[PDB]
This record gives structure tokens, C-alpha cells and sequence, in this order.
């Protein structure tokens, strides 16, 4: 019980995505 440290790294794809479902 953590995630706030692997929140970051959870998310750390891109700040706004590309819209889509599936992409």
C-alpha cells in the first residue's frame, strides 16, 4: 500500500495523451 511513490512512474507516459480508446 504505496502507489504514491509509483504514481509518477504510473503516469509517466506523456502529460495529455492523444485521445482514444485504445490508441
Amino acid at each position: 500500500e504505496s502507489p504514491e511513490q509509483r504514481a509518477t512512474r504510473l503516469k509517466r507516459m506523456s502529460e495529455y495523451a492523444a485521445k482514444r480508446l485504445s490508441s
